[PDB]
């Protein structure tokens, strides 16, 4: 649970 992921799909 956290926005790392989000942030991955905006890399």
């Amino acid at each position: 649970l956290k926005k790392l992921w989000r942030f991955l799909k905006k890399l």
